[PDB]
């Protein structure tokens, strides 16, 4: 495999210690994904460290990585002070037969975050930090000339910048795409996939909002709102909390009867044991009344009826069905959970 570097699955098999191009000593393994890898590395010109993305040697993921690289150059056009949470690219080459993408050196995922919350959530506080941080890059991507969607938005893929802030920013545009360019489809992950995806429908950049909005009730609750084992399991678990979609929604989507029928009164209702539909409530998912997720967060401070209320709204704007009226970055950050 590649005179010897590669292992089965066609990434580099990496050697601590390990110089190249007299530049960079990788230091570790940071971590693995379908990409490939991601190590530790010091720029002997630059004098920093650097995280490298080294992109298996396979045209399906190299292929990815140049849209990646061509999207990243892109935004960082725009974002010359790194100002606006997104990972900074610093240069790319090959080597050994397989892309290289090196970015700034960032901290743990916000999955890892959550683990170390032992799946029970941070506070509202820090929730809202992220959900600040996030509205903002989701403004930024939304910008005419980049009009980017990320995807892929979940916890693994948000970062933060060091493990003392709560300062994050996002990662990973391996399967973003420019609005319009729709010859995707079945994208995002299935815990973070919104409805007119599921439901094979145009989509625009909407939906990364309805992935952040699940992304910030897991991060306070510890847990996926929407942990779907399937496309049916997933949409299911979305009727339980919102509710049948509406008509005419479902009037115009492709896949509507891969979990939709009509009644005799010709309305839409689901196939197949789940809650029915809407009494799932995100009021005791986030335990409003109740001490906040699980109780556990009774009397702390920060963590007011009041505030979850407000966290409660934007939350239920951001999972509108309708992509249309689906609460926007701009007013996102004008909603009173930020006040
Ligand atoms: C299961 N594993 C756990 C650890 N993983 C992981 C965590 C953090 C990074 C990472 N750390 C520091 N700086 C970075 C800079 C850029 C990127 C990156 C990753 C993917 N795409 C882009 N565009 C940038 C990652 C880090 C890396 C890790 F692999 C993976 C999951």
């Amino acid at each position: 495999y590649n005179d010897g570097y590669d292992d089965d699955n066609y990434d580099y098999i990496v050697k601590n210690g390990e110089k190249w191009m007299d530049r960079y000593e990788i230091d570790s393994l940071i971590g693995k994904g379908s990409f490939g890898q991601v190590v530790k590395a010091y720029d002997r010109v630059e004098q920093e460290w650097v995280a490298i993305k080294i992109i298996k040697n396979k045209k399906a993921f190299l292929n990815q990585a140049q849209i990646e690289v061509r999207l990243l150059e892109l935004m960082n056009k725009h974002d010359t002070e790194m100002k606006y949470y997104i990972v900074h690219l610093k240069r790319h080459f090959m080597f050994r037969n397989h892309l290289c993408l090196v970015f700034e050196m960032l901290s743990y995922n916000l999955y890892d975050l959550l683990r170390n919350t032992n799946f029970r959530g941070v506070s509202l506080n820090l929730t809202r930090k992220f959900a600040q941080q996030m509205c903002t890059a989701l403004l930024f991507l939304a910008t005419p000339e980049l009009s980017i969607i990320h995807c892929d938005l979940k916890p693994e893929n948000i970062l933060l910048c060091n493990p003392k802030r709560s300062a994050i920013k996002i990662v990973d545009f391996g399967s973003s795409c420019q609005l319009g360019q729709r010859i995707y489809q079945y994208i995002q992950s299935r815990f973070y996939r919104s409805p007119e995806v599921l439901l094979g429908m145009p989509y625009d950049l909407a939906i990364d909002m309805w992935s952040l909005g699940c992304i910030l009730v897991e991060m306070h609750t510890g847990e996926p709102l929407f942990s779907g084992a399937n496309e049916v399991d997933q949409m299911n678990k979305i009727v339980e909390v919102l509710g049948i979609p509406p008509a005419h929604i479902l009037d115009q989507a492709p896949k509507a009867r891969k979990f939709f029928e009509k009644l005799p009164d010709g309305t839409w209702n689901l196939k197949k044991e789940y809650k029915p539909p809407g009494t799932r409530k995100l009021h005791n998912i986030l335990g409003v009344e109740t001490g906040g997720p699980g109780g556990r967060r009774a009397g702390e401070s920060g963590h007011t009826v009041a505030d979850y209320l407000k966290f409660k709204d934007l939350i239920l704007r951001m999972l509108d069905y309708d992509p249309k009226t689906r609460i926007q970055p701009y007013y996102a950050l004008q909603h009173s959970f930020f006040k």
